[PDB]
């Protein structure tokens, strides 16, 4: 089961003007689709970031994989490390923490690892969840990922979701997403408005949706002092407070003085961060993410490590398609410690996808583990062609929420310890 | 690939009078062989302890596995946990640390997990190493496991190895084992003679075998004060000093005052021990052991955890046969962090085995990863019958090094913080 060829396809798809600490999402989100093909013609799919520097590394690594076996994940990892060499790929927004050598290698590797597991599952006639110990739950709950947002991108058609710039608007957005998908947990993206206004929105969500766990995620937009004041004000309201303030030190100081656990996908984002995290305890909850922790198996290993130290697991999302959703779902289904609802941007992509439509559905807020072999998805090659053509002419090559926001408000800068 | 039946066979085989902190090995060592058979007749092998209380749990769990799928390792783990229920199985010697609920479950589970991986490998036509990411080394180095020993069991024929009760005798034993197997690392089992005599033996080994890493293992027979004096005396001589003194606290105090890393298979033996170990740093090296850490996959997860925290990995052995040796070898071959020579009792069993002879060989001190599918071994059913008949009449049901030693020296007690 040697790799014969690895096809790498950058894609772009429409995204609404979702606001965050770093500015606002651009009208196109980028991804890179990977398809691994064995000598005997079995295919596997992976999905990763579309930023140009990353795309270049994925292409370079892909070109050096033919001849390696799809079970030889350690060897494929070493080959990716060789290709990445000295390169460290940084991003412009910082919303998944710092860049490093290992995180760069893990980011490049993960697209291939997922595709190799898809192939191993197909060879065995088993879902990827079976390669990870078998599903421990039939369906994986996801949260409603709420954002403050403009009605549309300036100069472009307004989208069907409506604006959300205050508690009423956020509650209406929640009703819309929950009505459609059945989400039983709610997350609000913050760091956009003054904290008291975001606390108000959280309270409005609590009143409108009794019983549903709530999370608030300012992406490090707050000082330690502000974080403590907000955490205390929200006593008994949040499942967790996610990245209120920047850094392990500041997070640890906040965590000691607020009544709910803190979570992160910013100050702990690669394994080298974990010993410092265990010592200072900046978090009670880690949002794992196979796209930068190095694939499904490495993510599963990290879940075991976290559980051992009493750190619970959730899952971080970036704008993504159905290959990533299938991978997320198999990983969460087969990992006992991933016990919190996972995040997904899925609703915001409004049905855009490169896989056939029937395999991944939300039922009562959860995605049932696909039944087919491998990831349980089928590439729609026309849909891939449509999105690749969009990439070619979309005029965006690297995600830049801050630069895009600055085009409207020149004085804007990413909020980091700002309120 | 549902389990149809699980055959459980206790066995006994001859063992020399190997001395240790707990007394002396009995003339028979016990094991339990497990064979899992699927609905379609594919078989997998596992191997675990033969102590009566453990054997009873393995039989009870085995009876409740039919109908479960061999990929459903999480489900099989939960079924074993249900069967074990409230039972905590303790041993009489203590040489693998304390008993606990999780360790008891992991001990019972591991025999089945190894057999299920054997079957998964056979189904895929791949070695078990490929289920763990593929081999990163073609062969797994093992150490020469030296023991002080009597010439034979009192009242019984002397064995071919000779006595070893002083530095000359230990060096001669080393020449014998290294000549036969090609071991490139040496371990001395201590806690038998006063520490100065064991230090002398280590020095004699260093002079006779320049360049070969050396380890000394007193199984917690020493006080903190003595441990520090010995560690300092052996500066620059040991790869590591293994379990000089009992407990996390005492080990941490020794580690801070000796020039070589400490290792353990006594104070860190189940995952619940790891947060305290990371905090106090009793060790620089963990000897992993799939037989009580819960199988190959769980062991691999622990290896990742250790590497993350800078704890290196070796591997602990108990008297064992070729199913355990195959499992040890696939695990070590496919786990990047297992970088120290693994321990094995293999030479002491003098060719006794329940698998066919050609699959596992030592070449220059290392076992090449077997090539066949699964574990790469084949059960020899006649040999299993021979060893089961030995179990029936051997007159031993639970390992008891101390009771056996007491039959010769009534005043003897397990050495724990003794010198």
């Amino acid at each position: 089961m040697l790799i014969r060829e690895v096809r790498v396809t950058p894609v772009a798809f429409r995204d609404p003007p979702l606001l965050n600490a770093a500015g606002v999402h651009q009208p196109w989100a980028l991804r890179t689709i990977v398809e691994v093909v064995t000598d005997e013609g079995i295919t596997g799919l992976g999905e990763t970031y579309g930023d140009l520097a990353h795309l270049e590394q994925v292409r370079a690594a892909a070109a050096r994989l033919p001849g390696l076996d799809v079970y030889a994940l350690h060897r494929i990892y070493r080959r990716v490390a060789d290709v990445v060499g000295a390169n460290i790929v940084t991003d412009m927004h910082g919303l998944t923490g710092s860049s490093s050598r290992v995180k760069t290698v893990d980011r490049v590797f993960a697209a291939f690892e997922v595709a190799c597991l898809d192939i191993q599952g197909k060879a065995a006639g088993r879902p990827v969840a079976d390669l990870l110990g078998g599903k421990v739950r039939d369906a994986v709950p996801y949260s409603a990922y709420l954002f403050y947002k403009w009605a549309g991108h300036p100069g472009k058609p307004e989208d069907r979701f409506g604006p959300a710039l205050d508690p009423d608007g956020i509650v209406a957005q929640a009703r819309l997403l929950i009505g459609e998908y059945g989400f039983r947990s709610i997350k609000l993206k913050g760091g956009v408005f003054p904290p008291e206004q975001e606390a108000e929105a959280i309270q409005a969500l609590r009143d409108a949706f009794p019983g549903l766990p709530l999370r608030l995620d300012p992406n490090a937009a707050w000082t330690v002092e502000t974080s403590i004041r907000v955490g205390r004000a929200l006593d008994g309201v949040l499942e967790y407070l996610e990245d209120p303030t920047p850094g392990i030190d500041g997070m640890a100081r906040v965590a000691a003085e607020v009544p709910m656990p803190l979570a992160t996908n910013m100050c702990v984002v690669t394994p080298e961060h974990l010993p410092a995290a265990v010592e200072r305890r900046p978090i009670g909850v880690l949002l794992i993410d196979h796209h930068y922790w190095g694939g499904l198996v490495r993510s599963a290993h990290i879940a075991t490590l976290c559980a051992t130290f009493g750190i619970e697991l959730s899952m971080h999302s970036n704008s993504h398609l159905g290959i990533s959703l299938a991978a997320m779902t198999h990983l969460a289904a087969a990992t006992p410690a991933i016990t919190h609802a996972c995040d997904t941007h899925t609703p915001w992509q409004d049905g855009q996808d490169v896989v056939a439509p029937g395999a991944l559905r939300f039922v009562d807020g959860a995605v049932p583990v696909p039944d087919g072999p491998g990831l349980g998805v089928e590439l729609d090659r026309d849909a891939l062609a449509v999105m690749h053509e969009q990439y070619e002419r979309c005029g965006i090559r690297t995600r830049d929420d801050e630069g895009y926001m600055r085009s409207f408000d020149p004085s804007f800068s990413t909020r980091r310890g700002f309120w």
